[PDB]
């Protein structure tokens, strides 16, 4: 078996994240499909239906039955690498393994960031009200 | 950052092993070499020379400088897979990755059998010496 690190790469490990995925036989968006294109089942109590690309990081809800994940991917994350990946799993070289994980921490790395950034920002417009109340109390 | 169960696989930490390795700079069993050839260095009080190969587990000690590692893997250990493998780690694909890496747990599985063998035939004779001694009466 593999690191629970590199788990999400393989294709089977992505499908068995879903368990009460609703959207099954009949529609395009089953855990075969989603999973093909990369996405991860990650429910919230407030979205039962959220996915999250494993290796870009956007994550999205309001899935129909006939929408199709690789279009979806391909609209809200046009620039994610593994969209191109052609090629099974077995069939990657370790050195394009390894290049794929580096992107991926990056990808990662990022997210965060732009998180950190707009709880800042947030942060930044509270502070800024209250002083801004403050003068004006005046 | 890969797994500690398979850095054995990459030559650098091989070589990061040797630390006390006497045969450096002008020998052909330098560390670079025996690195090489599979081996890690797994010194004892008893064998501070004592190297073994990562993948098919065989130990040697009693190194001499002009000892070539490879030619040594050869000649003690013949069948060991990584005597084979003429690619370099990031050339191999992931299907030959994880294929060596089975041969390397049923090489380890097999070395763990030879040992409880030996020691039990270690034991074995204790005990006939044992039971001889107290028959002599
Ligand atoms: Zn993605
Ligand atoms: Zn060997």
């Amino acid at each position: 078996t593999l690191p629970p690190a590199w788990q999400p790469f393989l294709k089977d490990h992505r499908i068995s994240t879903f368990k009460n995925w609703p959207f099954l036989e009949g529609c395009a968006c089953t855990p075969e499909r989603m999973a093909e294109a990369g996405f991860i089942h990650c429910p919230t109590e407030n979205e039962p239906d959220l996915a999250q690309c494993f290796f870009c990081f956007k994550e999205l809800a309001g899935w129909e039955p006939d929408d199709d994940p690789i279009e979806e991917h391909k609209k809200h994350s046009s620039g994610c690498a593994f969209l191109s990946v052609k090629k099974q799993f077995e069939e990657l070289t370790l050195g394009e393994f390894l290049k794929l994980d580096r992107e991926r921490a990056k990808n990662k790395i990022a997210k965060e960031t732009n998180n950190k950034k707009k709880e800042f920002e947030e942060t930044a417009k509270k502070v800024r009200r209250a002083i801004e109340q403050l003068a004006a109390m005046d």
